[PDB]
């Protein structure tokens, strides 16, 4: 079971996320994973993503694979 980035915090659209808005939790499908969490700091999103929803990297502009 890999375990991804899910939403930790309610994260608007137009704002970077951060350490306290990220955590790692098993869900599906399988995004992004919980490696590269310090990676994905202060990463602006390109829509509004709430809490409980996996964190991929095609929504997540700048970030790739």
């Amino acid at each position: 079971n890999q375990a991804s980035v899910v939403a930790n915090q309610l994260i608007p659209i137009n704002t970077a996320l951060t350490l306290v808005m990220m955590r790692s939790e098993v869900v599906t499908p399988v995004g992004i994973p919980a490696e590269d969490i310090p990676r994905l700091v202060s990463m602006q999103v390109n829509r509004a993503v709430p809490l409980g929803t996996t964190l991929m990297p095609d929504m997540v502009k700048g970030y790739a694979a």
